[PDB]
RNA sequence: ACGGAAACCUUGAUUCUAACGCUACUUCUAAAUAA
């Protein structure tokens, strides 16, 4: 994720709620384990350390994520997401239809 | 110069009539956490 960023008000709620000190392990296939079974997997090597664990959960429907910003030529700040992208829309597909029965 | 000679245990008769391999059932559910 290079376009966003992750927001600073997620960021403080998830500090401040703590989430990070009830993490939850998960081994190979996905399944819920304690930590020191999810240690000892990791160090035999049958769990990746990377992608098996989880923060909890951050209360309060926040948006986890920010736009990212950048620099331009002029030395002005811009979100990465806009610009040029491309020019390809057509208009439409009227596909005519005009006889079904459209319940009221 | 045999208690001997001549005599098919033979004739016809469907192991046949009726009966659903049938009943319900979406090749489908879950997307966390991090960035």
């Amino acid at each position: 994720m290079k376009n966003f960023k992750i927001s600073s008000t997620y960021r403080a709620a998830r500090k401040q709620q703590k989430t990070a000190n009830r993490k939850s392990f998960y081994n190979d296939e996905g399944y819920m384990i304690s930590p020191s079974e999810w240690a000892d997997g990791v160090i035999k090597g049958l769990i990746n350390p990377k992608n098996s664990w989880s923060n909890d959960h951050v209360k309060g429907y926040l948006p986890r994520v920010s736009p990212r910003s950048h620099w331009t030529k002029n030395g002005y700040r811009e979100y990465l997401g806009i610009g040029k992208s491309r020019d390809i829309p057509e208009k439409e597909p009227e596909v005519i239809e005009m006889m079904d029965l459209e319940l009221v």
